[PDB]
């Protein structure tokens, strides 16, 4: 209930040694549903009512790919859950079997923004990227977060085009 | 050897009707190694030499994977890799567990370039995501080639942003 998605080490010693006084940055756990992890993602976009069966056969399913998904998420010192991100690794034939990191779901509870959790989140995926082998991490944002995505130390690279059903 | 890498009902059958004289649109299979696979991908970007050890154990990951990983190829009439292209299906929580296709590594040899390949492929990944349930696509591009991705009913959603190591 309480085991990590993914090892610990994982989570940059450099952003442990900066966090906020008594905040944690940690893998998502299962138990995490209990903790207030969904209605971070509610800050971001819709997310739905999601059961506890549904959560835990989701979560098994990302667990069975811990090699290919990294989620983790900002506690604060009460150990609320008040930020969220993810890495997803895509494997390439390109750049001799490269590999890129794809950034995710980044979210931090209002409340709790602009106390510098959404950097340390991108500063720890981005560790998680390089350690792993990845030639470089790429996400999409919108014009009015690009200056988050700025201080973060990421450029802009392309446009981002969709196509909804 | 020629064992498709997924089911060819997944490929678009109005795509099928409609592609250039004798052309065919296809799943990966391993031994298209073997047909010019990985010279397509050089014009989109750097590959590298892969040995077909290399390939096969690649080939090998993503086959393992194959209801996350979709690589598909055009074949003229001669049976020679001519065209590329990869949709990989991502797992959200938002949503209401939600899926997300991501179009990748798309290329046509410069000399098909043109003639419609391209397009058929983005209609055929198009196809796939929708298919398996997935509630948007989406890929990155660049100023350059934007108007292909308009062509291909894609519209501008956001910026990508990267992070080389
Ligand atoms: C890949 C994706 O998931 S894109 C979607 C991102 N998520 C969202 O937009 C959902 C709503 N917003 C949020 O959840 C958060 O505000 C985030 C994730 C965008 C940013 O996290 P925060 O914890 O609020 O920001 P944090 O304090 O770490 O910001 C770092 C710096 O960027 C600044 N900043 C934060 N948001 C923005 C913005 N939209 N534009 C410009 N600057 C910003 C901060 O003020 C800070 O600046 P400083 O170094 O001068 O102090
Ligand atoms: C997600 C990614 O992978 S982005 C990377 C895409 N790949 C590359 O840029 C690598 C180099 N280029 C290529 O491989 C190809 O030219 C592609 C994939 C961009 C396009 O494939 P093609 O087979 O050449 O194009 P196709 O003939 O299907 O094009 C469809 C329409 O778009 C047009 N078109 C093609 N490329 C462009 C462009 N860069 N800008 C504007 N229009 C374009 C065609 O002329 C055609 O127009 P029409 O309907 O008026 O005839
Ligand atoms: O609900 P959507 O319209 O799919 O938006 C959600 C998406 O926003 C993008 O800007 C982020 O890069 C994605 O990580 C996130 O999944
Ligand atoms: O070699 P890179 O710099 O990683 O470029 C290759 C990348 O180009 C982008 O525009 C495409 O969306 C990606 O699918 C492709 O992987």
């Amino acid at each position: 209930e309480n085991t990590p998605l993914f090892s610990p080490s994982l989570i940059s010693p450099d952003v442990l040694a900066v966090l906020p006084a008594d905040y944690t940055i940690r893998p998502l756990c299962r138990s995490d549903y209990k903790r207030g992890y969904l209605d971070v993602l509610r800050v971001l976009t819709t997310v739905g009512d999601i059961n506890e069966e549904q959560w835990n056969s989701r979560y098994e399913w990302i667990r069975a790919r811990s090699d290919e998904y990294y989620l983790l998420v900002v506690c604060d010192g009460e150990g609320r859950i008040v930020g969220t991100g993810s890495l997803v690794v895509e494997r390439k034939f390109i750049h001799s079997l490269g590999m890129v990191g794809h950034i995710e779901d980044i979210a931090v509870e209002k409340g709790q923004q602009g106390k510098k959790l959404g950097l340390r989140i991108i500063q720890a995926l981005d560790y998680v990227a390089e350690k792993v082998g990845c030639y470089k991490t790429i996400l999409d944002c919108s014009e009015a977060n690009e200056g988050f995505y700025i201080k973060c130390g990421f450029k802009r690279a392309g446009l981002e085009m969709a196509h909804y059903y």
